[PDB]
């Protein structure tokens, strides 16, 4: 099944269409919280177009050796609003099996207001099927570079907050906070918050 989609708003493109990354966002007060965006990167790691995409829940990645441990962490992490990063088998519109390392996190409209889940898919190889921690390795050797209120800011949105959020728990306003967002961006050439939540994770400070 799938259901029909609004075009996707300005701040849901900003969201993806500029990583590298395979990179979703997806709607959960649709039925099944399907997709409702999907990046480039998305149609070329895995076959599929943004037709064929858009309206289903990503779980049609899914086949016969997909961890149901795995893809629980993710259900949970839906559920309590928290980022989760799992290695599960998936499969491509072709029926080629890949392991992907997928990060699903909460992110917020540009108004700060509804929640919505980005997703961000890398493929890892069955020739280097560790690659997962070359990018653990990578993601806490850039970190480890921030200032102390750039890490702090990091954090907060990384652990799922919105910037309103920060603000409050950090004592700022949230343009402050969007100044310090953008100055993490440009310092580590991470093209969407997709890709700063993803070292975040990756990293293990969210
Ligand atoms: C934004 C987003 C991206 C997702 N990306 C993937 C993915 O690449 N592959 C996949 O198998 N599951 C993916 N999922 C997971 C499924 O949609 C689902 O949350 C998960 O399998 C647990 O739900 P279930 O127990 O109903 O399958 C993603 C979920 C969301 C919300
Ligand atoms: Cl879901
Ligand atoms: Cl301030
Ligand atoms: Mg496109
Ligand atoms: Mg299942
Ligand atoms: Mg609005």
């Amino acid at each position: 099944t799938r259901v029909e989609v609004q075009p996707p708003a300005q701040w849901v493109l900003d969201l993806i269409e500029a990583s590298p990354i395979a990179s979703v966002v997806s709607d959960p007060r649709l039925a099944d919280n399907p997709l409702i965006a999907i990046n480039q990167a998305f149609t070329d790691l895995t076959g599929y177009s943004e037709e064929e995409c858009v309206g289903r829940n990503c779980r049609f990645l899914a086949g016969s050796g997909t961890e149901p441990w795995l893809t629980d962490k993710i259900r949970q992490g839906v559920r309590e609003h928290k980022p989760v990063l799992v290695e599960i088998l998936n499969y491509k519109k072709d029926g080629t099996p890949f392991r992907n390392a997928v990060l699903v996190a909460p992110i917020y409209d540009d108004d700060d207001e509804l929640l919505y889940f980005l997703g961000s898919q890398v493929e890892v190889d069955d020739d280097q099927p560790n690659m997962g921690m070359a990018r653990r390795e990578r993601a806490a050797e850039m970190l480890k570079t921030l200032s102390p209120r750039q890490l702090e800011v990091t954090t907060l949105v990384a652990s799922g907050l919105r910037n309103k959020e920060v603000a409050a728990r950090l004592g700022l306003s949230e343009k402050t906070v969007k100044m310090h967002r953008g100055l993490v961006m440009e310092k580590l050439n991470l093209k969407t918050s997709a890709d700063l939540v993803r070292i975040a994770v990756e990293a293990g400070i969210a």
